[PDB]
């Protein structure tokens, strides 16, 4: 029961990919003056201490955000994201990492809104504090999957829905698919971004098969692996599955994925790909 702590992983290569994609979608949504909703089902604490015992135990951020945030040849597509990270580390030392809600908080406009949920009794109060002074946001201690029913469609009728569970419970692999189906039924023009870990490739193949079976079209897959697939314990890769991606996203990812992979994976192992699960 909610034993997962994101602090162990905050700012690792999966977070870099996830937040790169999140930021690019937000920038696309901002192109039109009309307001939109940012809905984060599994929101986390908001920000993470990289000097914490958890972060330093794995040191995963050292192979993630650390490898790109001070690069002089940073691709333009990453500027919005990296500028948020720099805002939280103005000393130039890498000490704090902004989670999805804070990236959203700093990229959204005055007219936009945020709806965030987190169940963990350490992380929810921290998330609440991050948004006490920002009336654009609503933060609730409740099941994120339920929000795909309760909060869609938004009155603004525009939005990004980030679904980023920890997959501590293996039912998550089914729940993300059923949850997307329910949300899509209520709000078919929404942009849905689903993060997934590759611990067992067969789990992911089954998940993608289930997603195809919903009949939903226009499904883009973006994956970055630091190691080839393995049956061993660890996560060798992660990806973003994006439903209704903005028209530029595929090209933007083709522009930045090789650079990202070269920086995050100096040994050149694994892969990085963008492809359609379901076209048109
Ligand atoms: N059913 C559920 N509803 C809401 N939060 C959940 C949940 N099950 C697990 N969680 C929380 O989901 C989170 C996944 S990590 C979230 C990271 C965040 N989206 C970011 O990018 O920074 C954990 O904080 C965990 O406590
Ligand atoms: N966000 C993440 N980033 C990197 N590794 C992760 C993440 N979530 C889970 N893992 C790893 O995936 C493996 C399987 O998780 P578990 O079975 O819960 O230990 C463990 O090695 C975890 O550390
Ligand atoms: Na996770």
């Amino acid at each position: 029961m909610l034993s997962y702590r994101h602090s162990f992983h905050a700012g690792n290569h999966a977070d870099v990919l996830k937040h790169t994609v999140q930021s690019l979608i937000i920038e696309s949504l901002k192109e039109k003056d009309k307001p939109f909703l940012y809905l984060d089902t599994h929101a986390g604490a908001g920000r993470y201490q990289l000097g914490s015992e958890h972060a330093e135990r794995t040191g995963e951020y050292l192979e993630g955000i650390a490898r790109i945030w001070q690069q002089d040849d940073l691709p333009a597509e990453l500027e919005a994201y990296i500028n948020v990270v720099k805002h939280f580390n103005r000393s130039g030392q890498l000490r704090y990492y902004p989670g999805s809600p804070l990236i959203a908080r700093l990229l959204l406009r005055e007219q936009d809104s945020l709806q965030l949920t987190e169940l963990h009794p350490s992380d929810y109060p921290l998330l609440r504090s991050e948004f006490q002074k920002d009336s654009r946001a609503r933060v609730e201690k409740a099941d994120g999957f339920q929000q795909l029913k309760a909060k869609l469609p938004p009155v603004s009728r525009r939005g990004l829905i980030l679904i980023d569970p920890p997959y501590e419970m293996k039912t998550d692999y089914q729940a993300v698919v059923s949850g997307i189906a329910e949300g899509y039924k209520r709000f078919a023009t929404g942009i849905y971004a689903l993060w997934y870990p590759v611990v067992l490739r067969q789990q992911i193949k089954r998940m993608i098969h289930d997603l195809e079976a919903t009949g939903i079209r226009k499904i883009l897959q973006i994956e970055l692996a630091v190691l080839p697939d393995s049956d061993r314990r660890g996560m060798t890769a992660s990806g973003m599955i994006v439903i209704n991606p903005p028209w530029k996203l595929e090209q933007q990812m083709n522009n930045v994925l090789p650079w990202l992979h070269s920086k995050l994976v100096p040994a050149g192992t694994g892969h990085a790909t963008v492809s359609w699960i379901v076209p048109e």
